[PDB]
């Protein structure tokens, strides 16, 4: 149901790390990274046009063309879990996106 496996989120240090890349990619300086900032970012990591969807819907949640801040953090947490071995989410964990890191 609701439930699935629970995930070590994203730390204060994870959304800096993420962050500075995060202003790497944002060419148009306006908060966002387009999809085409996105795909080429995580086609530098040899990521499957599979992962490269999958992790683009676990992470634009406001179902909009541009990936945000918030959501460009997540998409490199779910990246380097990928790499890491770890599955990607059917859904996106609640206490991952809810985490005071990302509200702060
Ligand atoms: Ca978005």
């Amino acid at each position: 149901g609701n439930n699935q496996p629970p995930w070590p989120k994203m730390k204060p240090s994870d959304v800096q790390k993420y962050t500075k890349v995060f202003m790497e990619v944002d060419s148009d300086k306006d908060g966002k990274i387009t999809g085409e900032q996105a795909r080429n970012l995580f086609l530098s990591w040899r990521l499957p046009r599979e992962v490269l969807k999958h992790v683009w819907e676990l992470s634009d949640q406001d179902n909009d063309t541009m990936l945000s801040l918030r959501e460009f953090c997540i998409s490199l947490y779910l990246m380097e879990r990928y790499r890491e071995g770890r599955p990607l989410p059917t859904a996106l964990p609640s206490s991952i996106m809810f985490d005071e890191t990302l509200l702060s």
